[PDB]
């Protein structure tokens, strides 16, 4: 199985027999697309154990896979087990399963939806300047991993609860961090690449891969939250084809993502603020020329800030968490004049596309000018994917743009960060599997 | 009223009563600005009629007007009517209703929407060389306008809409007809004279039903939008506005299917036109752009987005041409409220006008204005090109929505133009070019030219 890309003409390199090019990724998931970019051009092959993957690198091949032919041939990402219950989970469900649930939670996340948020947002937004103020008024260098996961945490489960849960020692943040760490090292996510014939046998062996007790307490929590709209009521209205696990599948993919991914782009972007003061300080005096006198940030106020944009999508470049695109091909087929055989991994790397010097002039260094309205027609749609693309996107990209921003305002009105030379810099980030920083982002804060 | 700009201390022609300095109009608005710009200096006022009109050409005060304080402050353009249901249109819409249309119209032009036009395009592209190939196999002139509005029409009527109106011409298509005399601001009319000079009749004109753009022409269109909205295409300008309807109406979609519909034929062919008369009176440029067509598109190859967008020459070609041709002439913004922007108080009600067509030409910018140099827009020499002085699309969040689709639809057609033509003059083209000494920027006599295949 290991001479499909001998066979297709297709560069990769050499596996080596079980393993493939699993030990390659002692360097992490993004150092190994970069190599691979660079020795075999646009398009190469390698192998995860015994699954051929096939990188691609075409614009035009990468709008085939995730646009076009996405609800024929490439509907379904790689197969993630054991997962148990989960396996009900949008991003996790294969076929006809997710094709009811992609329509069936879209409305969430609509113009309007969003725009009832924001009243609601806005109150964690000063429990998050008042608590940073604590640590500010005294010259103690803060983890922003920290203080921004608690504000993840009351976004998320009041846009979708309306429970209000952070105030310290939180037992819903406590267990959100916990609930998956895809490490390499560890000896269970590794085997099941390498050996994915046994995930039959943990699925009737009632095993998964999230702790049992922060499956349960998340599961006994919604069932909580569900005592007699939002994410919460518009999936008990279409209750009145979904089950008491499906919808709770579901809530523990928004608890998390919009937990975790919210608080790590946002250290990634102070410590880029904080790396750059220029940056920073003209990102300060936008804020207060659209808002003054901190006036608070509405809907309609942030979508007008073009800075705050081109920062956040300049950090999403260099530090795109999702690292990988990952498509299925169901059946044999010819895109874009090259066969593609049935149950080859497409895989669009994200991140090492981001950093192309053929698309980025000087893409290792932060300019947020990449995406300024004069530069931003020389961006390609489909090279630069931080929430995907095609019908199978991220389902919270307008949620998360906004409530990013919506915390970028009010931190920025009364903040200005520095580093505090216990920061690591140059960031360094985690060699493992996630996407993260080695040593947790740490600055000083100093009230305007 | 007509001592505004007297109290304010800005300088000005002496306006007339009721008139104003309309009566300065009678070279245009060009030479009227140009003049002006001499006269005064940085900042000077006048009148239209009873309207006071201040014209600024400072980059950092046009980038506050344009972009900073356009949501709060610049956000509308003069008042423009009898208009009917046509107020309700992208450029003429105001304030909350502008700014839903705008994000509405937003995803019909992105890079992603547009890579998928050239295909299409590339289908009238054809049309476009075997119309003019039969008037080269035949020593003849050729008129531009004619053959680059046939053109135009059937790329904003295929990529909006997804109608193949013209095939292959019929010549006497009924859109190009209709839309050509759709509106032509002539102030010799005592009826937008009347217009600008007695504004209060305005509201008087559309109780009467009346409107600026003639019965015909708009019912043409209505009922048109309304043949075309069957659809039982790909996402284009005529689904997002029904998927979005399915909130709109049936008559502000065709509102903005007419907008579409002048804009891709009346401007796409005008500036054509103005850039084929530069390239026949200046032979080394057009070679120039010939070999620089043939390098990246060798054997004729036919052009993709990414070779259009390659071309730095062609670039240069467009770019040079909107200096000396900016069909807006004008931009303008009306003070929603009393504001002093770079230390300069405007009350509220003033139009606030940036002269496009005098930055363009102005002494102090470029070196020899009047002449034809595409190097000002080297990427050696194009540092020193102030984005708030050169605005041929305008700035701000209420510039050219079609800016991208218009520069790749005119580098399209030039293209595939060049590749087989090479232009002469005639004689009977007018040279030097004389613009329209009336209200839109356009020649007097049409451009002739000479066509002889390659
Ligand atoms: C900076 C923040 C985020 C980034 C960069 C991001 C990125 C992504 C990417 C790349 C994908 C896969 C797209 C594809 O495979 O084509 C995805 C899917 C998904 N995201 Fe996010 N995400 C973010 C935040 C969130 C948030 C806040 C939520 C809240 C619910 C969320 C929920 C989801 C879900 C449910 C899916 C799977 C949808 C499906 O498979 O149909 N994400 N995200
Ligand atoms: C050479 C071709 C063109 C030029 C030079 C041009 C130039 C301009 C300028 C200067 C403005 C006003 C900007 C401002 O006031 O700041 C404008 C507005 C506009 N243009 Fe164009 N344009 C061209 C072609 C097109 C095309 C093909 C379309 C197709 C739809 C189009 C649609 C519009 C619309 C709808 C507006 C109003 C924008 C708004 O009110 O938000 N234009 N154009
Ligand atoms: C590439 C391969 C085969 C090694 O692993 C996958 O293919 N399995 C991905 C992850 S499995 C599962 C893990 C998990 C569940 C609950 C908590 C924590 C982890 C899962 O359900 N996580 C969806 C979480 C929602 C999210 C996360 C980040 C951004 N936005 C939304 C499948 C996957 C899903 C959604 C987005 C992804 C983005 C990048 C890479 C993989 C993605
Ligand atoms: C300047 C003032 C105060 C006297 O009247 C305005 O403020 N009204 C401008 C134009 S009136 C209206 C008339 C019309 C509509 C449809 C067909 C024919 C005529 C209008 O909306 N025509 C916008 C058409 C789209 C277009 C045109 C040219 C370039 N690109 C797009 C407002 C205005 C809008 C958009 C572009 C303009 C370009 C040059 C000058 C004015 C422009």
């Amino acid at each position: 199985s290991h001479g499909l890309f001998k066979k297709l003409g297709i560069p990769g390199p050499t596996p080596l027999p079980f393993l493939g090019n699993i030990l390659s990724y002692h360097k992490g998931f993004c150092m190994f697309d970069m190599e691979c970019h660079k020795k075999y051009g646009k398009v190469w092959g390698f192998y995860d154990g015994q699954q051929p993957v096939l990188a691609i690198t075409d614009p035009d091949m990468i709008k085939t896979v995730l646009v076009k032919e996405c609800y024929s041939v490439f509907t379904n990402r790689r197969p993630f087990g054991p997962v148990g219950f989960m396996k009900s989970a949008i991003s996790i469900a294969e076929d006809e399963e997710w094709k009811r649930l992609r329509s069936l939670l879209s409305p969430t996340f609509t113009s309007g939806k969003l725009k009832e948020m924001v009243p609601i947002i806005a109150q964690y937004g000063d429990v998050l300047v008042r608590n940073l103020r604590r640590e500010a008024e005294t010259g103690k260098p803060v983890t922003l991993k920290d203080v921004f996961g608690a504000y993840s945490m009351d976004v998320i489960t009041s846009t979708s609860f309306g429970v209000n849960i952070d105030s310290p020692q939180d037992p819903f943040v406590e267990n959100t961090k916990k609930l998956l760490r895809f490490d390499f090292l560890d000896p269970f996510f590794l085997s099941i690449t390498v050996f994915p014939f046994l995930i039959p046998i943990l699925e009737v062996l009632n095993i998964c891969v999230f702790p049992r007790e922060v499956t349960n307490f998340l599961r006994k929590s919604v069932k909580r939250m569900k005592e007699s709209v939002d994410f919460l009521q518009l999936m008990i209205d279409s209750q009145n084809a979904l089950s008491d696990l499906e919808l709770v599948a579901q809530s523990i993919i928004f608890i998390f993502a919009g937990y975790e991914t919210t608080s790590s782009v946002l250290s990634f972007i102070m410590y880029e603020l904080a790396t750059h003061p220029d940056v920073q300080q003209k990102l300060q005096e936008e804020i207060d020329a659209v808002l003054p006198n901190k006036a608070p940030p509405t809907y309609d106020t942030v979508l007008q800030m073009e800075y705050l944009d081109m920062v956040v999508n300049e950090t999403l470049r260099l530090f795109p968490i999702a690292m990988r695109l990952e498509r299925v091909c169901k059946k044999d087929v010819e895109i874009n004049g090259m066969f593609i055989p049935k149950g080859v991994v497409v895989m669009i790397p994200s991140y090492a596309l981001h950093r192309d010097p053929k698309y980025w002039t000087e893409p290792e260094k932060f300019l947020p000018e990449r995406f300024s309205k004069k530069n931003k027609d020389n961006i390609d749609p489909y090279i630069y994917t931080p929430f995907g693309s095609g019908p199978r996107n991220c389902i919270g990209m307008r949620f998360a743009l906004m409530n990013m921003k919506l915390a970028l305002i009010r931190v920025l009105q009364n903040f200005s960060f520095k580093p505090c030379k216990e920061t690591q810099i140059p960031l360094k980030l985690s060699l493992g599997g996630l996407l993260q920083p080695e040593k947790p982002v740490v600055l000083k804060v100093e009230s305007r």
